[PDB]
């Protein structure tokens, strides 16, 4: 069977990674694909570890994936050169200077940008001589990820000047450490009406430490937050979470579905490849936040992965790939 190994960046215990993983390996036993998925703990250093020893083995897989980083993915690609192994990079952009392989890669840029427009919609009306004042959470610094929704959030402040970005800090996708830096911020900043967070993660752990100071998320202060956590869509349903971009822990469905393909060679061009640029990121309404809060890790069970493969297809077929396809 074709084989794919992935690199996951996360904690075999982190809610997001796991639903990643969980999405892919429904895409795995549908697709009828050898998937082996390696955690590297949140240490980039063991993905590098991981890939090196992968390519100085025997029983090498068909295809390598792995999420893009500006530190240890081009080691990795020069590590590559000769291994016989198609490797494949997701989540973000090739650079100029990274440029068989193919990438794939969502719209977080839009989810940092929606975001902050999204708050500002749902909190109205209220200027006049007064700002609105902002806090921001925002990821690992040297990721993509974290870099493309700040970039988003760029863009939308240039549009406001009314909004204050009192400060951005850097919560490393971590609930508690947010959830300190919420205590003091929130404390500093009592004129603060929005909270943009670049995960969920991050934004549960400010909302907890906005309700010890009296805060009431959801009616006087506004969050947004970035996946699906459990946690994160019953808080959407409740209206404590204001705003909730999900969609991309789909990618690796996604990018199984043109890998399995490829293998067949039904690649180049028409079918969006090498190089696959999705908008997969949808701001959750109650509705859709319920289904996923539901099905859980079970959501890929009901996708028909085989059914998107452009085998047997007639031509103008383009993948639908995106959330609809989960909440049909």
């Amino acid at each position: 069977l074709t084989s794919v190994v992935f690199l996951n960046p996360g904690n075999s215990t982190e809610t997001f990674w796991v639903s990643y993983s969980q999405f892919m390996q429904a895409a795995a036993r549908d697709l009828g694909l050898d998937l082996r998925i390696l955690y590297a703990e949140r240490d980039p250093q063991n993905t590098l570890q991981q890939a090196r020893e992968l390519f100085q083995g025997r029983d090498k897989p068909d295809y390598l994936m792995l999420v893009n980083e500006q530190y240890v993915a081009p080691q990795i690609l020069r590590l590559s050169q000769g291994s016989g192994i198609k490797l494949f990079i997701v989540n973000s952009p090739l650079t100029l200077d990274q440029r068989w392989i193919g990438s794939m890669v969502g719209d977080d840029e839009e989810a940092g940008y929606r975001m902050l427009k999204e708050l500002l919609h749902k909190l109205g009306p209220v200027p006049a001589g007064h700002g609105i004042e902002l806090l921001a959470f925002s990821g690992l610094k040297v990721t993509p990820a974290a870099q493309l929704r700040e970039r988003g959030l760029r863009r939308a402040l240039a549009e406001h000047p009314q909004v204050h970005l009192r400060q951005l800090v850097y919560g490393e996708w971590n609930r508690e450490r947010a959830y300190r830096q919420a205590q003091q911020l929130l404390k500093r900043y009592p004129k603060t009406q929005l909270v943009w967070s670049a995960n969920d993660e991050m934004a549960l752990g400010a909302m907890q430490a906005a309700r010890e100071l009296g805060r009431k998320p959801g009616t006087d202060l506004l969050f947004s937050g970035v996946n699906s956590s459990p946690e994160a869509l019953q808080a959407l349903i409740d209206g404590k979470l204001s705003v909730l971009e999900a969609g991309h822990f789909t990618l690796g469905g996604w990018a199984l579905v043109a890998l399995h393909d490829d293998a067949l060679g039904l690649d180049a061009r028409r079918l969006g490849g090498p190089d696959w640029q999705l908008s997969l990121f949808q701001a959750l309404t109650p509705a859709q936040a319920r289904q996923l809060l539901r099905l859980g890790d079970q959501v890929g069970t009901r996708v028909d992965f085989r059914g998107l493969s452009a085998q047997g297809k007639p031509d103008s077929y383009r993948y639908p790939f995106g959330l609809q396809l989960l909440l049909r």
